[PDB]
């Protein structure tokens, strides 16, 4: 079934590859921050851990490897570009799935990475026959278990414990100090608690971008390589347009195709249309880093098991803001509360400044928070921007609206953590301040607004980030 004479490998330049020291790996967020200047213009990058950094994998224990079940879905590789969703497949264990991957490869190819790539794109672009494969995607590490070790009390000291404490352990990455996801109490699947992906030959994750345009970190625990293609964030729009222009219209039946994640488009076609694409080959024991609003896709070269999680350093905030605004225009539901995270970061920073006031010990965390909140600080800019948005929206209404001190918009599903407009007629139903008028049609006397913080309190927060001790004192008490 393999036809190497008609291979269709695209000519894609390689994404950058990094080799961090041990010291570099002692501080994940700082290293990511430094990687930004070098690799954000690419969209993705490959990260090779220092020599001998390789955590044990609990999934390999036979109680899980042989007996733990996960569902799969069916992908028709020949239909990914030229033609809908991935149908239910059979249940698998890791052992069974590895076995079937072996069977499949031997039948199919009677093979190095580039051969596999050429054949994959041959199937996608110009299919001679139908090719179906199974994919175990978005598996929740809570039920099944994580690929990373966890600390277990009552055991002798081992390297496993050290790995379980590590910041590059994807179970710990999301809520590290410096990542605003730490201010979300719920263990959101995928976003804060890592997802597991079990792949076989040709298993595909189509073109997509992360929810809220977050950072994405992926670790390949075991198995065959995974081929990645990535688009720079600043070209996202371009990509989108090309998708509308090179598959016209697989955007008719479903204006919402981009977010369905069932469509593949060759990097060849993207390059002919002027969209820069970069390539990475992820092998077991390696990381793939994905930047805000950076489209990515790819496929597996055989049986493997990967883990993925989100992270949100302060420099993401801007993007994040944009994202939810976009969602509001798209009438799409959010996966998290942005204002909650922003406010959380602001209050944490304010607390650190307040601690500096009392001449308490200066810690690396306190330092990091301080360097992002002055007049020029990124956090301060984010908060100030948000507050300005609130002021403008508030000004547009409250003609008799009335206010009450303290949830999605009924119309655009905007998260209402900060403020929510409602009426007497319809309690338990809310609108964002943009669509406050669209809620009811009642007279102003019956309208009103739930508000978490008065406007002067918010401006006080902005001032506190800029270093006013009275404002700092005020917000430290919250
Ligand atoms: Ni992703
Ligand atoms: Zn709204
Ligand atoms: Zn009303």
């Amino acid at each position: 079934r393999w036809n190497p004479s008609e291979a269709c490998r695209p000519l894609v330049d390689d994404a950058p590859i990094f080799y961090p020291t041990n010291e570099d790996f002692d501080d994940p967020l700082g290293y990511i921050e430094k990687l930004r200047s070098k690799a954000e213009s690419y969209g993705i990058c490959r990260i090779v851990p220092p020599v001998a950094w390789r955590p044990p994998c609990p999934l390999k224990e036979k109680k899980i490897w042989e007996n733990s079940k996960f569902p799969t879905r069916i992908q028709f590789i020949d239909l990914l570009q030229n033609r809908f969703g991935f149908q239910t497949g059979p249940d698998f264990t890791l052992a069974a799935f590895q076995k079937y991957d072996e069977y499949f490869k031997e039948c199919y190819f009677q093979p190095k990475v580039k051969d596999l790539e050429g054949e994959y794109w041959r199937i996608v672009e110009q299919a001679t026959d139908e090719v179906e494969v199974y994919y175990g995607a978005d598996l929740e590490t809570k039920k099944f278990g994580s690929g990373f070790p966890k600390y277990k009390p009552g055991y002798p000291i081992s390297e496993a414990d050290q790995y379980s404490q590590c910041g590059w352990n994807l179970n710990n990455l999301s809520r590290l100090p410096g990542s605003v996801l730490a201010f979300e109490s719920c263990d959101i699947s995928g976003v804060i608690v890592p997802w597991l992906y079990v792949g076989m030959c040709f298993s595909t994750f189509c073109w997509h971008v992360e929810d809220h345009h977050l950072y994405s970190m992926n670790y390949l625990h075991t198995g065959d390589p995974k081929v990645w293609y990535g688009i720079p964030g600043n070209h996202a729009e371009s990509f989108e347009n090309v998708m509308k222009k090179r598959l016209p219209d697989l955007f008719e039946e479903q204006p919402d195709l981009l977010h369905q994640l069932v469509t593949q488009l060759s990097p060849r076609i993207l390059k002919e249309e002027g969209v820069p694409v970069y390539r990475a080959v992820q092998r077991s024991g390696e990381f793939i880093l994905t930047f805000p609003k950076a489209y990515h896709s790819g496929f597996n070269c055989g049986f493997n098991c990967a883990e993925a999680v989100n992270v949100a350093p302060v420099d993401w905030l801007v993007h994040g803001q944009n994202a939810v605004e976009g969602y509001s225009k798209q009438r799409r539901k959010s996966s998290l509360s942005h204002d909650k995270l922003l406010l959380g970061a602001a209050m944490e920073a304010t607390y650190c400044l307040w601690e500096l006031s009392l001449s308490k010990k200066k810690t690396p965390v306190i330092a990091r928070w301080k360097r992002v909140c002055s007049e020029d600080g990124l956090l301060t800019k984010a908060v100030k921007k948000r507050v300005q948005m609130e002021e403008e929206r508030l000004n547009h209404l409250q003609d008799g609206f009335s206010l009450r001190k303290m949830r999605e918009c009924f119309l655009c599903f905007y998260d209402l953590h900060m403020s929510a407009s409602s009426c007497k007629c319809s309690p338990n139903r809310f609108a964002c301040l943009i669509h406050a008028k669209d809620l009811c049609s009642c007279e102003s006397k019956d309208r009103y607004i739930l508000i978490r913080h008065t406007l002067d309190e918010l401006w006080a927060l902005v001032r506190a980030l800029e270093g006013d001790l009275d404002a700092i004192d005020l917000w430290a008490s919250k």
